[PDB]
């Protein structure tokens, strides 16, 4: 039961739950990106903690929505979640590309859900979404197209030079 | 060529580039406000000083806009900026209220851009307006009609005296 | 009206306002070619740092030329700012050569006022070119020969790889 | 006799010379200017201080000039200090506006001694001049001008109200 919730919808409530296995779904691909470059004959750790770095950002954001869920009055509901698309993640560009197609995914439903709220007049919703999600949706996409670029203008020169290069000069910290 | 792009049309990529033309017009415009002040026949160089400032955060704003279009993968295109209107700008009470006129058709673009932003449904954008400009001109223009009050308060008793007074008490820093 | 002009000809007067056109044209310039860099698909962050801190030093030129204006008690006339040459910059190479034929317009163009300072006898103008542009102006295009030399020395070996070389390892701080 | 005299002419000693005394009897002027601020029936401490400090710098300039005459193996000949123009000195726009005089007599000074280091090829005479003196008269007229934009705007209001107001609001430190 809630005592608590007002103006918001069961499809607000069910979205949010499916928004959350999103998350977590992306998580654990980030977690399969990371520990992929860390294998011995792969061996980029500036990508293995890229990645890594995004799992976990990817699991606060799921970690977040269920906080809201919580506040409005809604109620967790979690489903299976599918292992990712891939065992192998291919070259540095192949991995960034993957990357930018799953982020566009998760902001494409961050803008869904953003529709609904409006459909249902609910400004909190809409507010919550863009102030921990959207905007960083847009930074983290433009990031990412940013190193695609540099990668691919690499790769394009000499590829396992082009690799390391990259992972030295751009990512490693 | 953008990899990033996502929810972002070609009506508000367009109308971004023009509201950079009109912020960057604005900054122009404060700057030949600033200098007229700096006259040794004008010489209130608090008002000089409160003039360069602002044409700074216009500058600034211009900025903000060009990064947030590169951001969402839209493409900056720069056109002309015309002069200022005015190549004098008569007493105190004149160019605060040029600069009020000035704000308020800023704030008039920007409410455009979030109308068109919410007729496209383009969330990253609307609020991105709020943020960084829509309640900075509000402020701003509080500001300004505050001044203008003041400025019009004191002339009324004595032009000269007012003016210097006002230089010296509200705005020298 | 001026109660200081003293030795500041009208000729002298006039080629400052050109010369502070000049110098914001010119910081529009690099304007326009930083967030050319910093396009998704450029992505160059080094060389969009560098352009935009020249955008930086031009309008501060200006800025000081109108500020000796006023001290001189000459009259500062704003003019329309013209729009960069080009909307897309091409390589880095290509970039740092329009910067190039940029600084040796504006060094012409001090030159030229330098020579009429000298025709005019106003020593004040002459020192004060020198002192804030002249040495500027030699320094900073031995830097951007220097940056030519070794974008061309490395991208004449491998381009893509030789364009993020020099960002990374030369322009990024 | 000197040992070290090289490219400097009899006519540059003697303007330098000149020169001197002018600097000395602008200092004793403005010693009188000063004393006159403090009279019981003129009591404005921030006009005298005003005055004070340019009294200390011409004296100062005096000083380097006669540094400088040593310093080229030229040698020192002072004359009679003829007494200031006024023994009163009437309001502070009558101040100001005979101290503007004053600064101009002396930049006039400084602009002919350059011609004359310009005419006998004396470069280290023309930029000792520029450097030490022909950049200060321009800052300090245009503060004076400034200055007397200022009461003047006062003093067509209300002369009493504005001579006190702006010795304690622009000049008391
Ligand atoms: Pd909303
Ligand atoms: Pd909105
Ligand atoms: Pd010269
Ligand atoms: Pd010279």
């Amino acid at each position: 039961s809630s005592q608590i919730r007002q103006n918001y919808s069961t499809e607000v409530e069910a979205a949010v739950n499916r928004l959350v296995n999103l998350y977590l779904r992306a998580s654990y691909t980030y977690l399969s990106l990371g520990f992929y470059f860390d294998r011995d004959d792969v061996a980029l750790e500036g990508v293995c903690a890229f990645f890594r770095e995004l799992a976990e950002e990817k699991r606060e954001g799921a970690e977040r929505l269920l906080k809201m869920q919580n506040q409005r009055g809604g109620r967790a509901l979690f489903q299976d979640l599918q292992k990712p698309s891939q065992d192998e993640w291919g070259t540095t560009p192949d991995a960034m590309k993957a990357a930018i197609v799953l982020e566009k995914s998760l902001n494409q439903a961050l803008l869904d859900l953003h529709a609904l709220g409006s459909a249902q007049a609910d400004p909190h919703l809409c507010d919550f979404l863009e102030s921990h999600f959207l905007d960083e949706e847009v930074k983290l996409i433009k990031k990412m197209g940013d190193h695609l670029t540099n990668i691919q203008r690499l790769v394009g020169s000499q590829a396992g030079l082009g690799e390391y290069l990259f992972e030295r000069l751009t990512l490693k910290h």
